[PDB]
C-alpha cells in the first residue's frame, strides 16, 4: 500500500517470465496506451515484482504485479490516465492499473 506502488491485474502467467521480461512489459504497456509518457520517457519504475513471491498450490488466479515507482506523482498520473482511458490492454488484452 506504499505511496509509489501500483497493482497491475490480469496479466497471464508464465514459466519463462523473469525481471527482463516485467521491465518489458511495463514498456509495452506504456507504449501500448499512454503516447506522452512513452514519447516523454521519464517514467523510472523503480521495481516491478509478482506478489507473493510464490505461486502457491491454493491460488486460483494470477498474480498481481506490484510496480514501485521513483516518484509518487507519477504513479497517480498513470492511474489517473488509466482510470480516464478506460480500457487499458497489454497485446490487445485488457489489464488493469490499482492502486496498492
Amino acid at each position: 500500500g506504499a505511496m509509489g506502488n501500483l497493482r497491475l491485474i490480469g496479466v497471464p502467467e508464465s514459466d519463462v517470465e523473469n525481471g527482463t521480461k516485467l521491465e518489458n512489459t511495463l514498456q509495452d504497456i506504456i507504449q501500448e496506451n499512454f503516447p506522452n509518457l512513452a514519447r516523454q520517457a521519464n517514467v523510472q519504475i523503480q521495481e516491478i515484482q509478482r506478489t507473493p513471491q510464490r505461486y502457491s498450490s491454493r491460488r486460483a488466479t494470477p498474480r498481481h504485479i506490484i510496480v514501485r515507482f521513483t516518484k509518487v506523482e507519477m504513479k497517480e498520473k498513470m492511474l489517473r490516465a488509466a482510470r480516464e482511458k478506460g480500457r487499458v490492454t497489454l497485446k490487445g488484452k485488457p489489464i488493469r492499473l490499482t492502486v496498492d
